[PDB]
This record gives C-alpha cells, structure tokens and sequence, in this order.
C-alpha cells in the first residue's frame, strides 16, 4: 500500500461534546423564533434532521440553520469552541507512524469545507497530503468521483490506497467500490454486516494489518 485515507468523524475526532454544548442553544434560539417550547423545537429540529438521511445536506451542519433560519454559523461555533472537538487517544500515533513509514495520507469526507477547519483547529491538518470535503467535488460518500478525486492527487492507484471510516455504507462500500482496500472502525461494538476487509476497534490496530515495512 501507498496511501491511508480517512473519515473524520467518529474516525479520527469526535464533534460530540461540541453537539452538546450548541444543541440546547438552537433549541432557544428555534423556541425564540417560532413561538414553541424548547421541547417542541428540539422535536422539530432532530425530525428534520432524521427525514434528511443520507442525503447531500445531511452533513452540513449550516444546511439546518439556514433550513430554521437562524443566526448560526457552525464555522463561527468552530472558532469559539475549538476545546469541544476531542481528538481519539489513537489518532495522533497512528498519524506519525503511517507518515514515519512513507504513506500519503488523505482526508475524505462528505462534510461541508468546514471539515477543514476542524483539522486546523485540532492540529491534525498538517498531518494530510490532500484533504477533500464534500464542498471541493460536489458529491458525498459513496459516489466513487469524490474517492477517485482524492486518490488522483494523491498520484496513487485505487488497489494502492486503504480507506477507514466508521460507516459501512460510506466507506467500506465506497472505498470497496472502486477498488480500495476497507477497514472499519467499529468503536462502539456495532454489527459491521461481514463486510469490510479489516474491521478494528482503534486506529492502532492498523500498524499489525499494513505490517512494518517502508513505502
């Protein structure tokens, strides 16, 4: 192999106490705007987002401001809150080893742009050769063009790259789908379906599957 490439969330970083913190803050500005309680724009907001399921917007946290037309920017909530985005204990180590040993490494993600700044924020873009959101190639995971768009500045072959991400649908089966090899992070002890080619618990684990040798 050449190159490793990786989903963000729930792969290398979690955004979930930063969820945590501005969810109760759009519910009061949602209660606020429409005349309802805070339980009642809390239900409104989570339907939303539950009826948008693999759609293009469902990655874009600015898609459901702006849908509620609220006062929000998630880059703006970003800058503010950049402590609120927890890196995973295995991400930094396994980071330095791959860029030890020679891999290229990438980014894939079918976040908006400001998935960028996320990797700014918590010291792990400079880390990444190439780093594509959804916002540079018009397209979400699976669709094989924003996999092939990365891969091809990378300056690797498809059979050459290793995809890991968290979900089955968009990584495994898109990274599968045009040829790469599919590991599955599975940190939460979820059914992984028999079908990525490694499924591992942390990003440790990649060194024993890649091996130790150079690229």
């Amino acid at each position: 192999m050449k190159a490793v490439l990786f989903d963000i969330d729930g792969t290398i970083l979690t955004e979930e106490p930063l969820i945590m913190l501005f969810l109760p803050q759009v519910y009061d500005k949602l209660s606020r705007k429409l005349g309802i309680s805070k339980d009642e724009a809390r239900e409104r907001f989570l339907s939303e987002i539950l009826g948008r399921r693999d759609s293009y917007d469902w990655h874009d946290w600015n898609f459901f401001f702006k849908l509620f037309d609220l006062d929000l920017k998630y880059e703006e909530l970003l800058e503010r809150y950049p402590h609120k985005l927890q890196v995973y204990p295995d991400t930094i180590p396994t980071l330095e080893w791959l860029r030890d040993t020679g891999y290229k490494l990438g980014i894939v993600t079918s976040g908006p742009k400001y998935q960028r700044l996320k990797l700014k924020l918590t010291g792990l873009l400079d880390y990444f050769d190439v780093v594509i959101t959804r916002d540079d190639v018009n397209a979400i995971k699976p669709e094989p063009k924003i996999f092939l768009y990365t891969i091809e500045r990378l300056g690797v072959e498809p059979g050459e790259a290793v995809m890991v991400g968290d979900s089955l649908s968009q990584d495994v089966y898109g990274a599968k789908s045009v040829g790469m090899t599919a590991v599955w992070i599975n940190r939460n002890g979820d059914r992984g379906y028999n079908m990525a080619d490694y499924e591992i618990r942390t990003l440790y684990e990649l060194r024993k599957i890649l091996g130790g040798e150079r690229v």
